[PDB]
């Protein structure tokens, strides 16, 4: 069987090919301790459990952006998904992995040269994140929007064929909306400042925050009442009250500029990346917008992108978003789909036609 | 074996490693003649010896707040205990010795220098005395307050991992708490003075005195009625008779001011170190508050320390004191477990590396 | 004519608007004595004042971190600058105020609220101490780095715009640093624990602490011989030498692990802040590096700088770091300079729009 | 007008508030006859009538070392000091009360009941004895040395502030310097055994005995030669010769060990008081040794005692002795202007809150 | 072979030491005949001769109250006790003198002056009397009460230590006995009045006079019957009986007042010694009173010390009286003993550094 592993710059997806769920899911990170022992421990943790330790840990992502930035602390996290968490041997399952579109060269080829030289599989593949989440939503048209804790980025695909001239790529996802809201969360006199209690921030993120339908008239109803304000309790039992901070964070997705960028928000990059392709194939664009990955699971942004790509484009055409309940997890859903066709078991990689082109192959067996 | 050496401002606590009680308690007290000699007697006397002789010695404590300040009188006191209690050759057994933290350097540099000079010892090592603590309690989490004749400290570890930044050491312990029961036992006309009649003090404060739970309620108590006096009866028949310097005596633990310091309490400065700590480890701090030494034997300090910090925390942590019925002896229980582990065989000086780094090994060497 | 006072975390410098110089500089400090009065004083002392007295007081930091957390104490504070330093009525004076980046706001709304309440000015406003330091300096192009006693802050300038993503800010600034000589002085067996005496122990950091060019060999220099050590004379005649004290405290704002912090160095925090900077301003920025603030009037702390930051920036960067003479004044220089601008006469919040906005005004104000 | 009456365990010192000098000063005596009358005589004769009529009483102190041992005894001689000394009704004066630190509590609470119920004073305060000589030196600052009869303390005062746990107490004064004499008069045949001849000896302390700058040096001077030898005449016409029992009564002073004491010198004693005080205000106690009581009045004590304490303090510090050449009633004075102060006449005890509180109001309203 | 000479007030106790008795015991009297010779008989007579030819001599005691007054006569003694009685020369035998404690210092000067000089001793030693007196009963610790014919003296003694503070020296003893019982003689109408009738007072009060375990009520028993009265025939043949003069006469010992002395009784200065001892010794003290010289030879002293002492001391300590039945001898007894000692060997004053130092060695070498 198939091994399908989603490596996100967050959270790593592993599991086996024609199951529903991932069987390991678990943070993307390698921690090392930052004090001295004293007590006659590790080098390093790494997943959960260097998220159970992190209080005397400086927490490390070897995934920035969806790049790998370290290789020595990706090969550990990829042995501990496959000895530790799906308790598998390598060397006979091939591997299925995922990749955002419009990434560097290198970052594919080096994980090409690990999986076959580092773990020995047999055969593996790189496929595009988003396009596996079309897979997942039993679509072969559609424009996928997906957002993770690295990199937003949207694929249009109209009857199966993908139009890389429209494929728009945005470096703000999850990890940027963290570090956002432990710049705001200062203004009511929290400070977060270590890479453990950027872990509690983002938990905060993902129970309190969600996306206001209308942002100006929301500013004024938090303003007016603490209606919208709500209390979290931190690991020491410290009890903190946060009030238009729960959808000034999400907003940035629509307002880049609230961290300094100067790019357009994911309705509006939606909408020019439909406008790139022919005018022909936009009508059934925008009737399958596909939303995946953990950063569209605030409550409220299927509706927010409902409103923002209705008013941009023309009056005639149907919007509709699609957000299934289950959307954190397409990509592996859909990499669990795509390792199980019968028509997929030519497309990999072996270990043959690696040993006699390089780690170049998967340049031109790969989209 | 390994000799296991507990040099405590107060007493000297020596033994063999594996064993569960020290074999050797005696006063770290060196006493000299003050009158004259008319029979056709020693020069000095250490120990019990001084102790039954103290009506005609000037009693000299060698160790002041866990700082050596006399050394001719600390080799005395390290002669007697390798030679005449325990009665051992120091030349064959490795020595474990223990010292408070924040301690100035050339503390430990001249005890590395009398082991290996003058008891020429194969072997030694310096631990820190809360340390030692958490691994007689059996763990490996927790923050220690050790409290003994001339030190308070705490020390945070957690998973084995020690918070220098947030270990607390306070000058005030056991011996000014005898002294200030000195000052206010002659408000009912006991006149103490003399260096012996400060043992009488510390006989009557380790017998007597107690921690009220509310000490302003207990002052009430003690002033509406007998109910709280109990007497003493001194070495010569006299019998005195104290009421609220029972609990006022120990108060000066949490009210430092009443000595005149200007530090905060025990449970303060408790509370202090662990807000010292990383956010995600004070509820296992909170949990786990291990108390050790002769200081922390006095009845009701437990149940104090749990209502003062249950104060100071927040109301949904679980604060719970350690409060071990063998704690007076935990430093060398701890030590003698500490010098018995396979693993820590690799961490004596050896006099092999002292002879090629002078004193100075100790500081690269030991925590 | 404006009132000028920058309250910092440890000194106000107060005065007026166009002058060269603040005409009062006196400790942020409030004292209360901690003794019983026998002779028949006042309830509390402020400023210089209350550090003459200290050998019988309790000292208190109104401001911590740049964040104002006794409210009583600092309008105390306030009242000593206007009314006994500057001596001077508020009611006819429009008064500017400074603040850190980054602040909770409430802090500066309740500065708005007792300005306008309390104290009854005609106007006020409150800048950004970073900014302050570029007027002071001539220029309009920088990045600032202010270390005061509380926060050590970054703020990137190009052609009088800032870069508020770029902004960082550290908690690690002169009372950290006065802290951490504390601690290791205690390696020496000196013993400072008293507010009074860590004022002592600020006096030595600002005569003896100088920063190394290269820290790992100026430890073994200082191994070495005693050419580095040096004395000081404690208030009651008492001589105490210091030798690799003088530069391991500075050492802390370059590797603040030293203190238990995980954040980076003030050079890779410099360096981090123009990385975040747009590509076309930042050899703009690399060759006006502005130092400001007492924290960066250690000896060498320029040179050390340039160092650090060459050997991160790219090899064909032009490094240069502006340290000027009078830096530690820059923040009121600069707020001196402002306030007596012309174009800045707009810029006052009024007591008229105070009186229809409430204390929410100085946020859509001031920056 | 106020009372002021200073009970010394050797001198009563009794006068109006005001006043420069006490009105009436005589010992505080209690003589009984101890023979048969045979002439057809009081039951006991007090102060200078039992001093003129000793030959054929027994005298007896009522107070010995500030302690008021016999009431009854006490009763007769504060009777005397009002009715036949100063021959005022107590009813309408406020009394002003004098007692050594560290007293038993029951001291001053019977004082007060009887001052009250006996007397009925309609107000009363009980003063510490040093306070008041600083009072009469007119200074706010200073560490005060009171020597007399029957305790010698140090009390350090500075700004106004005492610091309590600074204070030491030596039950060792002029009492115990004369029976010293009387002992080691027996050395060239003197006998004086009974409490008559205890006051020749007491007289010839007063008029031969001083204080040697170098004890040993003079040791060796009155060995070589009689330059040094004085004759004193008896009550009989005796005439008798003393030598080095001049200087080595008082010597006790400096060396308690020639009685079999253990405690230090009364030089000692004062630096080890300024030790025990915050760093920051020993320069100023060291400037301000104040000396008062009959027992500083040796020729020379204040050269011995500059000369002992600047060899225990540092060598920059300007050790000055103050020693009045009236301290032998500096007490009674400072008691005098503080009993004349109109900011003091919030502090008296009154008749009213006695009668509501009982005589341990003594301990709330008097330090 | 050394001599042990006991020179007391009353009777010189002369021998060789190593021997358990003195060889010569006579009393310490010199007589000179009072009326003409007219049978054709020396100048004076010393001792035995002296007393048996006391009818026609004026006797004369040249030591009272322990103090030499008659150096001419004392050397008369001395050379009568070495030829005559011991039958030696002197000037091979190391000399063991006695003297009491607290005696002129020109007492024990002469004494040495005498002894190199006139006789040619090769060494002597002055020891104290009660110290002797504890060699003899075989301890280290107790006091000594000590009573012969001039001195009661009490010497407190821990551990062969003295407690020379508390020595005690009271002028009543045997002498003052016979002249107080010649006194109340009178009231019989039996008449002694020349030296040689005091002689057979002293008889008398050796051989009827006893104490009374309670005086009062033994008084009202001899004034109720004539069970107490005993006869006792003079040397003329003539009979005298007496009956309450023979407890009255050693009552003087516990009523010093009988004999117009001021002091307090045996029984008060014994407990007033101990008192005046350390706290931690008095127990032992208690335990230990050891009694010597003939003045406690009275039936009923130790019972009536015992009863009286346990009057004064707490009810929990243990009274013992120790009391020899040959007490008599017991100074002389523990000099025999200490001459004989290898340890005091050392301690002798050799003539060669006699003649290097004076007479004034005796101060430096002896206690
Ligand atoms: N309920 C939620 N609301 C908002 N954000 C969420 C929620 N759940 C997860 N996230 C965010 O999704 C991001 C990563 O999710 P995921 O789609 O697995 O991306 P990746 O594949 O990069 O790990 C994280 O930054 C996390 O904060
Ligand atoms: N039962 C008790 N109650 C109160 N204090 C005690 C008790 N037992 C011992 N102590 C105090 O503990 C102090 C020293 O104990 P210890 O922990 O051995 O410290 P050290 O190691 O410094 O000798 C002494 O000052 C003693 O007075
Ligand atoms: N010469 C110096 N060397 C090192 N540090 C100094 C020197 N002078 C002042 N400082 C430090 O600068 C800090 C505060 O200076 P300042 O810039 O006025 O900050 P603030 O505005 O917070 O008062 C103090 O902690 C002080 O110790
Ligand atoms: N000139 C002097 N020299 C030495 N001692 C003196 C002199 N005058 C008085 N004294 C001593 O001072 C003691 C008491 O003086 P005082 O200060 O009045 O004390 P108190 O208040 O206890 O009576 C007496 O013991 C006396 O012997
Ligand atoms: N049995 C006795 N009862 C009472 N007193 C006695 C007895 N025997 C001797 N004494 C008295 O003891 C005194 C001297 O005895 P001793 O101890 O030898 O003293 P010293 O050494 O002064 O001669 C004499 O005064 C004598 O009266
Ligand atoms: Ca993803
Ligand atoms: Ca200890
Ligand atoms: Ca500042
Ligand atoms: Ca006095
Ligand atoms: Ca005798």
């Amino acid at each position: 069987t198939a091994l399908v592993c989603d490596n996100g710059s967050g959270l790593v997806k592993a599991g086996f090919a024609g199951d529903d769920a991932p069987r390991a899911v678990f943070p993307s990170i390698v921690g090392r301790p930052r004090h001295q022992g004293v007590m006659v421990q590790k080098d390093s943790y790494v997943g959960d459990e260097a998220q159970s330790k992190r209080g005397i840990l400086t927490l490390k992502y070897p995934i920035e952006h969806g790049i790998i930035t370290n290789w020595d602390d990706m090969e550990k996290i990829w042995h501990h998904t496959f000895y530790n968490e799906l308790r598998v041997a390598p060397e006979e399952h091939p591997t299925l992995l995922t990749e955002a579109p419009l990434n560097p060269k290198a970052n594919r080829e080096k994980m090409t040269q690990i999986m076959f030289e580092t773990f020995n599989v047999p055969a593996m593949y790189v496929a595009i994140q988003a396009v596996l989440s079309l897979y997942a939503s039993g679509r072969t048209t559609g424009i996928v929007l997906d957002s993770g804790d690295g990199v937003t980025h949207n694929v249009p695909i109209y009857e199966g064929y993908a139009l890389p001239h429209a494929i728009m790529r945005l470096d703000l996802a999850g990890r940027d909306l963290t570090d956002y809201l432990m710049k705001i969360l200062t203004e009511r006199g929290y400070s977060f400042v270590t890479t453990a209690e950027r872990e509690i921030v983002r938990d905060i993120k993902e129970k309190l925050c969600y996306v206001a339908l209308d942002f100006e008239n929301e500013m004024a109803t938090a303003a007016s009442s603490s209606s919208l304000e709500k209390s979290y309790e931190l690991p020491d039992g410290q009890v903190i009250t946060i009030g238009n901070e729960r959808f000034r964070c999400p907003e940035t997705l629509f307002q880049p500029s609230f961290i300094g960028m100067e790019s357009a928000g994911i309705h509006e990059t939606t909408y020019n990346s439909i406008m790139k392709c022919d005018i022909d194939i936009r009508k059934d664009l925008y009737a399958n917008n596909v939303m995946s990955g953990g950063t569209t699971m605030y409550p409220g942004i299927a509706d927010r992108m409902q409103k923002e790509i209705t008013a941009l484009a023309p009056s005639t055409m149907k919007i509709k978003i699609i957000a299934p309940p289950e959307r954190k997890y397409s990509v592996w859903i859909g990499g669990s789909i795509l390792a199980s066709l019968s028509t997929f078991q030519q497309m990999w990689i072996t270990k043959q036609e690696y040993d006699e082109a390089g780690p170049s192959i998967v340049h031109r067996k790969c989209f």
